[PDB]
C-alpha cells in the first residue's frame, strides 16, 4: 500500500493489525479462507466507479462495454465450473442470492421446507429473526438423533404434510455429503421447487469432491467466498427456463447497481478454480479435514456424525462437560480460531452450545498438511482437557506459534 | 497492479480498458464519481478474508478486534460528518439500506408515500417491479407541472388521504433543494415516520451546501458512493431510539456478514469528507452545476425546474423535438456520457424519455472548472442541434478529446 498509509494512518494501522493477525492465528472457522493477491487487486480496482445496473449488453447506462466483458467472463467461467445453464454473478452476498430466489418463486406467507437451524441450517433458511422466517412460512426437517445424517424420510414426511412451494437443501454446519437426488425426488413428489444453498461446499463441488447439485436443483445459490476461495459475494446458478425471472429478481427486484470490482474478483476466483492446482488444493482440504477429524477422535473427542465427508467437522463437547462457548473462549487465548456451534438436539441454547465447528479450507490455503492436522488436534486436546492450567495454555500458545512460524 | 496481469490476462485487459475509458470520456452521469487511490487500496485489502457478522464488540465470531476498530472509525466519522446519533455502515448498497429501514418499521402491505418515480423518485421508492412496490402499498406525491418543484400541498393531501405509516423523501433526479422540515411537519400531522434517502446529495450535505435531513428524519439512508465520493455501498443514519431495531434489521434481518474491506473504504471516504478540501470540492460541484445549467440555457436548452440547487440538472429536450434516448445515443458517439431520464409529466415512456440527466460531481473531481462547464455545454449544443451532421459530431469528438487531454 502506498497512499492509504499517508491518507489515513488510523485505518491503515487497523488493517495492518488485521493482516498480521491473519498470519499469526490458526484459522479454523469453517467459512473462512484467504484470497489470492490477484483477487484483491481486482477488488481494489477502478471498477468501483462504474454504475452498471442491468446486465451485459442490456444495461441501464452507457459506457459499460468493458465491465460487460468482466461480467460475462465471470458468468461463463462460473458456467464452465459448475455446468450450469445460467449464472447471475451480481448478488452482493449469500443472503441476497437466497433472497432473490425466494423473491422469484414465492409469495409472502408461502410454505418453505428447510434444514433445522440447530441441525446445520443457515440463518437465511427460516430463522424467525431473519427476513426468511418473517416473510415466508418455514418448516424444518431434521437429522437422525444417532447418526446426525439428514433423515430423508423426515424430509419427505415434512414435505407431504406441509406441502411447501420450495424445498431448501444445504447447510452451514453439516459435515456429510448431501443427497440432492433424494431432495429432488421428494420435491417432484410434492410438486415443490428445489433450491440448494451450496455456499460452504461450493469449492469442493467445483473440484468434483462433492456431488454437484446443479443437475438436480431448479436453483443453486452460493457465496463466492468460503471453499470457492473468492471475494466476499453471492451467486445464483439455474437452468435457462428461470434465467429471465432470476435476473429480474436481482435487478430491478432486490438490488440496484452491482459491485463491478467484486464481480471482477469473482471472475479471477473462478479462473483460479478452473485450474488443476485448485483441484489439488481442494482434495487437500478434504484430506486434511478427514485427518483432523481422525486425530481429534484419537484425542478422545466425539464428532457429530462420527467424522466428515467435506471441509468441516463438529466436535460434540458434552463428554468433556464443556460448552461450545467455553471451548471457543479458551482456544482464543492460545491463538486458535473456532466458533461455538449448536449440535443436533443440543440441550444448550445457540448462544451457549454444546459444540465447536472446525473447517480446514483456510489452513490448507496457507499450506498446512496432514502433519499439521495431527498437531492442531493435539493442541486442541491439550487445551480442552486442561482448561484450568495456565502452563498447559502457554505450551499450546507456543505450539501454535511454531505452526504459524 | 502486479499479480492480476500475470494471473488473469483477460480480466486485466478489460479492467485496463475501463481505466482508460474513465479518463477518455466526459462523465456526466449524476450518480458517478472517482474515488481516491486510498479508498481503492482499502477495498483491495485482506479484510475481505474476515467474517464479522454482528457489530463491534458484539460479534458472532472471534478475532474481530481490528475489523471492529475499522467499523467504529467508519461509524464515528459518519456521525461527526452528519451529526447523527447512530450510524450503521454495513448495508451492501443503497437498495439494502432502504430495504432494512422498510423491514424495521413496516409490515407487508403497509401504505408508504414516496416521490413519483417519473418525477425524480428512485426505483426503491415504490416501483411495482421492485421489492418496495411488491412488498408495500406505495402511493406517490408529485412536483408542480410549471415549476417542477415538489408540491408540498400534494405531499400533505396524499398523506392525509392514504395515511401512510412511512413517508419517503429524496430523489434520483430532482435538481432542487428538498424541504425536510415540511416533510416532517406533514409526517407529524398524519403520525407517519419520515425516511430521507439522501444518496445523491449526501456529499453536499456533509459540506453544508444542502440542508441536513438528520434533525428532521427518523431515518436517513444513503449510498457511500455518488456525491459523498466513497466506495460502492450503503449507510443508515438514525436517532438512538431506533439504533437497536435498525442494527437488527441489517443483521440478522436482511444481510449476513458485512464487507469489512468496503467498510474500511467507507471510513477512508468519511475521513476525506471531514477535511476542508472536500468542502471546497463540493462547492465547486454545485458552482459547476449552476454554470453548466446557465451555459446550457444560453445554448437554448430548457431545464427542468429552470436550473439547479445541487449537483444535477435535467434537460427537457421537447423544444428540440428529441427524445432522451436519441440524445443519450448521439452524445455517446462523441465521448460524453449521460443517461436518458424521464422528466415530470413526460409524454414518453421511461425507456424513451423526453430528457437527459446531467451531474457535475465526476468532472469536478478530475478538476474541471467554470471554463470547462461552458465548453461542455457548447459541445452539447453543437451535438444536439446537429444530430445528422457527421462533421459536427467529429468536431465535438475532438473538443471532448481536448478537454480530457
Amino acid at each position: 500500500m502506498k497512499y492509504l498509509p499517508q491518507q489515513d494512518p488510523q485505518v491503515f494501522a487497523a488493517i495492518e493489525q488485521e493482516r498480521k493477525r491473519q498470519h499469526a492465528k490458526i484459522e479454523l472457522i469453517a467459512s473462512e479462507n484467504f484470497v489470492s493477491r490477484a483477487v484483491m487487486e481486482a477488488q481494489g480496482s477502478v471498477l468501483t466507479n462504474k454504475y452498471a445496473e442491468g446486465y451485459p449488453g442490456r444495461r441501464a447506462y452507457g459506457g459499460c462495454e468493458y465491465v460487460d466483458i468482466v461480467e460475462e467472463l465471470a458468468r461463463e467461467r462460473a458456467k464452465q465450473l459448475f455446468g450450469a445453464e445460467h449464472a447471475n454473478v451480481q448478488p452482493h452476498s449469500g443472503a441476497q442470492a437466497n433472497m432473490a430466489v425466494y423473491f422469484t418463486v414465492l409469495e409472502h406467507g408461502d410454505t418453505v421446507l428447510g434444514m433445522n437451524l440447530s441441525h446445520g441450517g443457515h440463518l437465511t433458511h427460516g430463522s424467525p429473526v431473519n427476513f426468511s422466517g418473517v416473510q415466508y412460512n418455514f418448516v424444518a426437517y431434521g437429522v437422525d438423533p444417532e447418526t446426525h445424517v439428514i433423515d430423508y424420510d423426515d424430509v419427505r414426511e415434512k414435505a407431504r404434510l406441509h406441502r411447501p412451494k420450495l424445498i431448501v437443501a444445504a447447510a452451514s454446519a453439516y459435515p456429510r455429503i448431501i443427497d440432492f437426488a433424494k431432495f429432488r425426488e421428494i420435491a417432484d413428489e410434492v410438486g415443490a421447487y428445489l433450491m440448494v444453498d451450496m455456499a460452504h461446499i461450493a469449492g469442493l463441488v467445483a473440484a468434483g469432491l462433492h456431488p454437484n447439485p446443479v443437475p438436480y436443483a431448479h436453483f443453486v445459490t452460493t457465496t463466492t467466498h468460503k471453499t470457492l476461495r473468492g471475494p466476499r459475494g453471492g451467486m445464483i446458478l439455474c437452468q435457462e427456463q428461470f434465467a429471465k425471472q432470476i435476473d429480474k429478481a436481482i435487478f430491478p427486484g432486490i438490488q440496484g447497481g452491482p459491485l463491478m470490482h467484486v464481480i471482477a474478483a469473482k471472475a479471477v476466483a473462478f479462473g483460479e478454480a478452473l485450474q488443476d492446482d485448485f483441484k489439488a488444493y481442494a482434495k487437500r482440504v478434504v484430506d486434511n479435514a478427514k485427518r483432523l477429524a481422525s486425530a481429534l477422535q484419537n484425542e478422545g473427542f466425539t464428532l457429530v456424525s462420527g467424522g466428515t465427508d467435506n471441509h468441516l467437522l463438529l466436535v460434540d463437547l458434552r463428554p468433556q462437560q464443556l460448552t461450545g462457548k467455553t471451548a471457543e473462549k479458551v482456544l482464543d487465548e492460545v491463538g486458535i480460531t473456532v466458533n461455538k456451534n449448536t449440535i443436533p438436539y443440543d440441550p444448550e441454547s445457540p448462544f451457549v452450545t454444546s459444540g465447536i465447528r472446525i473447517g480446514t479450507a483456510a489452513v490448507t490455503t496457507r499450506g498446512f498438511g496432514l502433519e499439521e492436522m495431527d498437531e492442531i488436534a493435539a493442541i486442541i486436546g491439550l487445551v480442552l482437557k486442561n482448561v484450568g492450567s495456565e502452563q498447559a495454555l502457554e505450551e499450546a500458545r507456543q505450539r501454535v506459534a511454531a505452526l504459524t512460524d
